């Protein structure tokens, strides 16, 4: 695990620190529980997603979240505030081993879709690698440094991950979709796959829009029969797909997915204006 908090300050278990006392993260271990959450204009998106998804895993794996609702609430707005920043990407890990109990709280570097990439949609690549406990999202379960290199040295901005079968599962930080050149709609099964929260939205959504969306194993060799891809996640939001390693897609062009792409913004901007409205009601009659 790298020291890879970025502005001045993270938490680590009710204590601030700062970005220049880094080595909690030598302690972690790879069995380590997180979660990624975006920030927007001081909100954690999907909170509440993303905490039952916590807890949950937690759970069932058989430890415990160290903290409260409230109190990762707390966290991440001492984070906010600490940094100076309302916008961006915030990390929190969690390991326990009776007494030994390690949290962090801390934002990372955003993505930011280009021009190229708004319009044409993202490149994307194959990477042959499957992810330990694959259900839960862990330390071990994260492709990001293994896929650095390769990533770069391609202008991918994902790596797609390929099985022994080769089954094309996940992004190393996205859930991947495709449409049929049937129009049907394709999304690896739930059990080869981490239950991503926007992957989740985007089932809810495609199922108001009725385009079901057919849970289905998609072999390397399936790319002929594919006219589009997205990726979707808490980093990349429901993104277009230009390209994966050499078959070009037309992604950006399919009215169904542009339509997805806009329905999931939707939902983002209806959470955020929710709850700034409530705060706002209560600086109100303060």
């Amino acid at each position: 695990m790298k020291r890879e908090a970025i502005h001045n300050f993270f938490v680590a278990n009710q204590i601030i620190k700062s970005t220049a006392d880094m080595a909690i993260f030598d302690k972690v271990p790879a069995t380590a529980i997180y979660e990624v959450m975006q920030v927007r204009q001081g909100i954690p998106l999907f909170f509440e997603a993303h905490l039952e998804r916590f807890v949950m895993s937690a759970s069932l794996v058989g430890t415990r979240i160290p903290k409260k609702e409230a109190e990762i609430l707390h966290n991440i707005a001492d984070l906010v505030e600490k940094n100076k920043c309302d916008h961006g990407n915030v990390k929190l890990v969690s390991a326990l081993m009776n007494e030994k109990e390690i949290f962090l709280a801390y934002f990372i570097p955003a993505e930011f879709l280009d021009s190229k990439a708004r319009l044409e949609g993202v490149h994307t690549i194959l990477f042959s690698g499957e992810r330990i406990c694959p259900n839960i999202k862990t330390i071990k379960g994260s492709f990001r440094e293994q896929v650095k290199a390769v990533r770069e040295s391609s202008n991918a901005y994902e790596a797609l991950l390929v099985n022994e079968s080769g089954h094309i599962t996940e992004g190393s930080r996205s859930n991947v979709f495709f449409m049929g050149k049937d129009n049907k709609l394709y999304t690896s099964p739930a059990g080869s796959v981490l239950k991503g929260v926007t992957r989740t939205h985007v089932m809810q959504i495609c199922s108001r829009l009725g385009l079901e969306v057919l849970e289905k194993t998609v072999h390397t060799r399936n790319l002929a029969d594919i006219q589009g891809a997205f990726i979707t996640g808490t980093t990349v939001d429901v993104t277009p797909v230009r390209s994966i390693g050499n078959t070009q897609l037309d992604s950006p062009n399919i009215p169904l997915i542009r339509k997805i792409v806009a329905e999931y913004e939707k939902k983002i901007a209806g959470y955020v204006s929710k709850r700034l409205k409530r705060a706002r009601k209560v600086y109100v009659n303060d």
